[PDB]
DNA sequence: GACATGATGCC
DNA sequence: GGCATTCATGTC
DNA sequence: GACATGATGCC
DNA sequence: GGCATTCATGTC
């Protein structure tokens, strides 16, 4: 029903694929022509379906009855998830050749920072696929099933995970420290200590984040990028990034990434997806 | 020309009137058929125009080209300002006759939690007309002018106010402590330590706000009310509220207001805008 | 057979009586002519016997073999416990008739600040008699027995109390918060956070002690008085003192006691042991 | 006047030699057969004189009239300064060969932890002689001169040093950070945050001390050794110690030192005062 | 990956 | 020597 | 109104 | 007693 605009080009196949690789069973459903998932906004709950319309650079959004009262907020969440604000001419013209292969690349955000926070923590160490598996388990045990849509389940709320037994979370396939990290996060969410929207001083906020137990700088950076859609952060501690820069120290990697300012988040995404990229031969 | 729904009844006259009295010159323009104001998301900017369609039970929103890239977020901000989510049959079903006279009453939110915190602070002790004349000075001195629309001006950002000279703020017409509060508040905004959206535990969040310099219980409650649109808060420390509950102490009032849980914020609005109202026996 | 002199007059009957009511079973032994207790200085342990010789106004201190390596430290502890430094002329010639009925009165100190800290907390609320018994139960559960003196037990160290089970301490007959107060005080002594000797700014030091869980103003003043032997602290919050100043609020009492600076601690003792006493209106 | 015992052997010549080299004019006097210094215990001030008695294995202590009211504490202070508690058979029987040459070695303590902390800081990065003169000036400037013995001045009180102008101290011959380090130490002493007696967990206590400005691991260790007379601390970061363990790093020296637990402080002394001492090759 | 921990220059 | 800051380890 | 100070009821 | 919390009160 609702419709939002975007600026061409937009690589939807890339986006939908990025999301499917990380999709959580019972929460999300990704296809080649649409994206759908459970969504909670306060006590309002339902299903959101996003259908891209290439021919007209439009994104059609449908909301089940339970979300209609907070429609505009659901749209906002969706626009942050898909980076509809992106102007590719600006970014590509700045990254130059690094983005030429896929100019329609966008930054995959989230629909809820707390959720992304939990996702990031569970993304620690393991493969993208294993994290998706792990998150699906946390969701199954602590999530709420939708009454109108049985097949779906809402992502575990902050209050439900805050009152979760560390031993139980551990039993799902994570170390005790990780489970504690999740619980602490939920408490920060309840108290409003976890920025839910992008803060004015990203660098500073990431520091405060790193004081959180179980949250190192990789998690803080990745969370900044996905949870806040911060556009100028690189991930020099990333597993795949260390590979892309063979034999380089975390600090050299960024003095390097420094050339992509102020769109280092986009450069990061391009490097991750350039099969055989290597630093300039010079 | 975007469109958003709302559920009847909706007292637009009352809403626009409430915003009109607190309207900040150059930032907001309030008429009785529409509301408009400057708006900044990140640093995409423009002007927003909201026009109620009583006929269709709809709110029409127009955005200038500079905000189009972030249209959705803009629509969300308006839906919070106008309490479009409200189901009046549920609130009134609970408040009984307290809300029977003005079933279309809504909670006036805000477009940005930071701006609202600043308004809250600049609203202390002084009158409503004053706060508005003062806030306008600030927005005039630290606001971002729109090239697209010269007449309008964006509300100060936290970075712009965090780097502000205290004395400079004071000279605009406020005690030094106030100006200091604004600067602290702005910093907190910069490092995400100020909840920009309603937290799960509103009580805890408000307590934490009270450790902020220049922020007492009244300011935290009012902030929670408009800033987060928390629906179950009361202001037992409010000037007018004390007059509405003659001789009762903050604790006695708060005890009385418990009868309106979980919609105390709405109860508050009704008692505020119902002069001569008084507690039962 | 060690000797430390004092200045007459010295009311030994009053001192022993005071320590007698607070004596902890298995730790201390008090009679009309001597004081005896177990003492530990680091890993050196043994029994200390103090025998006052009025005739020559000198205190005879005997140390079991286990404490000889640290004889001096033991002597210093006795001197602090018995306030042998006091010049009663300077105090009595400063308190007037307040301290005229008993000019030999002294500030009963302690042998170890941590111990006194524990006694202070356990001294909260309950009577002297119950506190003594409560404390005895703690020493019995965590104290170290002496090989050469099976009847004696060493007062618990911070090492043991810090590793104590809150529940174990609770079962001894104390609120959970009280046991938690002990465990925290013990951790503080382990990290050197608990001043074991009178600090330069007693007021500041006490204010900091009040940040400790379970330690309010009364415990901090009393600890400062007995644990650091601070000579100028009053206890406006004390029960007996409240009765000595009927109708007066802590601030009034506090203001009244200012007339006794800088020997308020002594003034406190005298007012405590003068059933008649009443202020001047 | 007063007499304290000690267990033989006791190397008085070595002990007085160590104190003499670090003696502060105006505060102390060290001679072949005696030690003397000003001493303040609250408002009681005077001069303490210590004369060893080899024939009797005793230390004779004389106090000037001004300290008699607090005689016992003065005796205790001297006992800590001269390590009278030490049972050499236990240490040597444990240190073995290391202390076989000088079985009468003792741990030079202090008469006041605050004072010692100050000396510890003033002794940073300079020669023993330099520190002595530096300290003497600090003493003459903020100390209390004795009326009965004009040539003696009591070491500066915390209250006095806390209210000192950072610049006046710098002028005496120390960096500006060194002066603030002293002022900070002084306020800590005023509030009761600087442990004046040995804490139960020396390790934790030192860790906290290192949070003090101007105080690093070296100063914290040295302070524990002298100010608290901790008997099981080593100083792997000491310049001289590094020369005694050529080519080894702090972690290695430290690892090797563990063989002397629980008397690492005595080991340190024996090594410090042993010329071409070197670890075992094997 | 989080986190404790050990190994050039400047002030 | 205190101290800031960047690599290289190395359990869990 | 925020904010120091003082001055009832549940652990 | 410790401590959270309430009700003046005087100031900025």
């Amino acid at each position: 029903m609702y419709t939002l605009n975007w600026q061409p080009p937009y690589d939807w196949s890339w986006m939908l694929g990025f999301l499917a690789a990380r999709a959580v069973s019972s929460v999300e459903t990704v296809a080649d022509s649409y994206y759908a998932r459970s969504l909670a906004v306060g006590e309002y709950r339902g299903v959101v379906t996003a259908i891209p319309d290439i021919a007209r650079h439009t994104l059609h959004i449908n909301l089940s009855a339970g979300l209609e009262p907070v429609a505009a907020e659901c749209l906002a969440k969706m626009s942050r998830l898909f980076d509809l604000q992106c102007n590719p001419q600006i970014v590509n013209g700045a990254l130059g050749r690094l983005g030429a292969a896929r100019p329609g690349l966008r930054l995959p955000g989230c629909v809820d920072a707390f959720e992304q926070g939990v996702r990031a923590i569970l993304g620690q160490l393991v493969s993208v696929a294993m994290a998706a598996k792990l998150t699906a388990r946390v969701a199954q045990l602590y999530g709420e099933r939708l009454d109108d849509f049985p097949e779906y389940i809402c992502f575990p709320t902050p209050q439900r995970l805050a009152a979760a037994d560390p031993q139980a979370l551990k039993a799902l396939g994570m170390p005790l420290k990780r489970a504690e990290a999740l619980i602490h996060l939920a408490n920060a969410a309840l108290e409003g200590t976890l920025p839910m929207t992008i803060p004015g001083d990203v660098e500073q906020a990431m520091k405060t984040l790193q004081t959180f137990p179980g949250i190192g700088r990789w998690t803080a950076n990745y969370f900044a990028l996905r949870g806040w859609q911060a556009k100028d952060v690189f991930l020099p501690d990333d597993y795949l990034i260390k590979q892309r820069f063979p034999g380089m120290t975390p600090a050299q990697i960024r003095r390097y990434a420094e050339r992509w300012k102020p769109w280092r988040s986009y450069a990061l995404l391009h490097i991750w997806y350039t099969e055989g990229w290597q630093p300039d031969e010079a």
